[PDB]
């Protein structure tokens, strides 16, 4: 087994429809899985997206699953770009977007055939639920757009305050605050943060983060070389995640250093405060266990997920694996252990949170919770 955590199922029996989805799928297929946190799970599955509510009663008088039909796109269609949307079935709203914009929204879960449909050179990374009902649709160039649902059954949509995208602009990922409304984007070279209300944005700032932290990760991870000072001008530093907890932003790094031999990968969790609308002079890098070679640069993928806003505990994840890691000082931390999904043909499909758990959605175990021993 694992040594420090229990690893099942989370929740009952899945839905007769992800059972099939599952079970039929191949190891060519790509599933993804959209986890949200009102406690709804998005399987986009070929031309269909599975909406379920995760049940964590068996009752079946509880129990709810529709299936949704997709606008058509030449491209496979992704889990990070759906996004269920609740007032306070009928509670659930939905809105998909494809890699070119073209967008179909669903006021209710309850009326399948019900939706609406716009559109926005442009690749679209993800799509997120925000504050009054409305969406953010965010491009690989971090061109952000708010869409806007009318009763009338059309989409309002406008470009975020100096957010027309695209120094490179690059778009690693987004995360919405809900209880500050705040959004913030990660590019290659900063963060950006918006404050937001039902119907518009106010710029806060932008973070030359690569400026600020990148002494404090070479430092972290080569500065004890001797010879650090001709070594970190070749560093290669990625940011590839961000996510926030009580201490504040936490920020996944990758960072290398081509002629190191052997050329490993560090991955680092960065935490800073996100205080005003300037970062202050404490920053804290974490070096993680998980420190592969360096393969390729396309081939640096990694993700990851904060259940647990107040433990100083990250699970970084790749498709098969997870690292639970520790943040801060770590003296809240649980132990660091590598969870291994790549088993006979099992594979980490999603991850996310339910009321603080760690969830994985697994290919070969469906939603499965990573909970300490003790």
């Amino acid at each position: 087994e694992s040594v420090n955590y229990d690893v099942k199922t989370f929740g009952s029996s899945l839905p007769v429809k992800v059972m099939e989805a599952l079970t039929l799928a191949e190891v060519d297929d790509q599933l993804t899985i959209n986890i949200d946190e009102g406690g709804w799970a998005c399987l986009v599955c070929k031309e269909k997206l599975i909406i379920w509510k995760i049940a964590l009663s068996p009752i079946t008088k509880l129990s709810v699953c529709k299936e949704l039909q997709l606008p058509p796109s030449d491209f496979h269609w992704s889990a990070d770009l759906v996004a269920l949307s609740y007032s306070s079935t009928q509670a659930v709203a939905v809105m998909v977007a494809t890699r070119e914009g073209s967008i179909r929204y669903w006021p209710s879960l309850a009326g399948e055939d019900t939706y609406t449909e716009a559109f926005v050179d442009k690749t679209y990374s993800f799509l997120t639920a925000v504050q009054g009902g409305s969406f953010i649709l965010s491009s690989s160039g971090s061109q952000l757009i708010r869409l806007i649902p009318e009763s009338s059954g059309k989409i309002h949509q406008h470009i975020l305050p100096q957010g027309q995208g695209m120094s490179d602009l690059t778009l690693s990922s987004v995360l919405w605050d809900r209880e500050r409304s705040s959004f913030y984007s990660l590019t290659s070279s900063n963060i950006s943060k918006w404050e937001l209300d039902d119907s518009s944005e106010k710029h806060a700032y932008s973070w030359d983060i690569n400026r600020a932290l990148k002494e404090n990760i070479t430092d972290a991870i080569w500065g004890s070389e001797s010879n650090y000072e001709a070594i970190k001008e070749g560093v290669n530093i990625r940011y590839l995640d961000l996510k926030q907890n009580c201490d504040g932003l936490v920020i996944l790094a990758a960072a290398w250093h081509s002629a190191d031999n052997p050329c490993l990968i560090y991955y680092s969790l960065i935490t800073i405060e996100d205080n005003g609308c300037q970062m202050s002079d404490a920053v804290t890098v974490e070096v993680t266990q998980y420190n592969p070679p360096f393969q390729s640069e396309d081939l640096i993928l990694c993700q990851l997920t904060v259940p647990n806003f107040s433990n100083q505990t990250a699970y970084l994840y790749n498709e098969s694996a997870v690292y639970v890691c520790s943040t801060g000082t770590g003296k809240f931390s649980l132990p660091q252990e590598k969870i291994v999904f790549n088993a006979q043909g099992d594979s980490v499909l999603g991850a996310g949170a339910c009321g603080g758990v760690p969830i994985i959605f697994s290919r070969n175990s469906g939603l499965v919770s990573i909970t300490s021993r003790e």
